[PDB]
């Protein structure tokens, strides 16, 4: 498993404008167009983004650039920013899979954010991870998803995706 493979399980496959659990317009394996409410906006965003005029829609490789665009730009955000980059250091190859994860779906500066859960990866304490993890709007509003990460930095296997 990786975490294409992972993200893929998470997030779906879409080839043309949908909301996603919040509403907010997305296409792809995930890719948040906009936060706004217009659907032109959206469709705006989309062509500005592929290069061309798509009008709501987008072919299986277009939906995979993307994703590749993606899952780089929050690798590099994790490698830049000061509050993750050590934790990220300091884990092995599937729970890094896990923190990648969390700022595809919520960015840097959410997952920054989880102070204390941090603190517990770092030291090691996993079973305190996955109890401060829980206790978040994130757990709350998706479950499921929540609960496959979290398990993941749990046991620091793929039980849960497999
Ligand atoms: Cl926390
Ligand atoms: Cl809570
Ligand atoms: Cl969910």
């Amino acid at each position: 498993m990786n975490i294409f493979e992972m993200l893929r399980i998470d997030e779906g496959l879409r080839l043309k404008i949908y909301k996603d659990t919040e509403g907010y317009y997305t296409i792809g394996i995930g890719h948040l167009l906009t936060k706004s409410p217009s659907l032109n906006a959206a469709k705006s965003e989309l062509d500005k983004a592929i290069g061309r005029a798509c009008a709501g829609a987008i072919t299986k490789d277009e939906a995979e650039k993307l994703f590749n665009q993606d899952v780089d730009a929050a690798v590099r955000g994790i490698l830049r920013n000061a509050k993750l980059k050590p934790v990220y250091d300091s884990l092995d190859a599937v729970r890094r899979c896990a923190l990648i994860n969390m700022v595809f779906q919520m960015g840097e500066t959410g997952v920054a954010g989880f102070t204390n859960s941090l603190r517990m990866l770092q030291q090691k304490r996993w079973d305190a991870a996955a109890a401060a993890l829980a206790k978040s709007r994130w757990y709350n509003q998706t479950p499921n998803r929540a609960k496959r990460v979290i398990t993941t930095f749990r046991t620091g296997t793929w039980d849960a995706y497999k």
